[PDB]
């Protein structure tokens, strides 16, 4: 990156711009009796876009802290394998490096990704987008994330709890059914609200 502070303003933007997004442009992709997952096409590949939405039991500047690069969010999230800072940036920004087990037959993932934090009305945005990165590990896919994020704001009708809603937009790489990639996309989102309420 030559200029941090103009690639962190474009991607906070463009989160929000996603958040803004109508809701006769999305279909549902899977719901469950707690957390609902959306999908529409993607203008940053030949995939899709998925929402995801969902009540937490906690208040928001905690539930972020478990969700931003840290130890906690590698503790919970079962389905990351691990987690590497490759380089910081500010306290809210940093390049960060985490690894996925594998699922439906898709194998191991890693993710080189930037990775920024915050505010964001009465809550907070935790957003994220892949970077070029040299470190090449066979041991890997380099799967690419394009633009992605966590709002976490107060539940607008408690805010003794929270409203957790994400963006992930993943290209995968390789020669997969879309069918599959649906499939891991929304059981990812659903098994992250549910790990993350048995962390707290």
């Amino acid at each position: 990156l030559s200029d941090v502070a103009s690639f962190a303003t474009k991607l906070k933007n463009t989160l929000i711009q996603y958040h803004s997004i109508e809701e006769d442009k999305w279909r549902v992709a899977k719901k469950t009796k707690d957390v609902t997952v959306w999908r529409k096409p993607s203008e940053e590949f030949n995939g899709y876009l998925y929402k995801a939405q969902g009540v937490i039991d906690d208040l928001v500047y905690s539930i972020i802290d478990h969700i931003r690069p840290g130890p906690s969010r590698l503790d919970w999230d079962s389905l990351m394998t691990s987690l590497d800072i490759l380089e910081n940036f500010e306290e809210n920004c940093c390049v960060m490096r985490y690894t996925t087990a594998g699922q439906g037959g898709i194998s191991p993932r890693e993710f080189v990704d930037f990775s920024y934090t915050v505010g964001y009305k009465e809550g907070l945005l935790s957003c994220g987008i892949s970077l070029d990165w040299d470190e090449k590990r066979p041991e890997f896919v380099r799967g690419y994330n394009h633009p992605c994020g966590w709002f976490c704001v107060p539940l607008k009708d408690n805010p003794n709890q929270s409203l957790l809603t994400g963006y992930i937009q993943t290209d995968l790489r390789g020669m997969i059914p879309q069918s599959a990639v649906d499939t891991a996309m929304a059981s990812t989102l659903t098994n992250f609200y549910g790990d993350l309420r048995k962390a707290l």
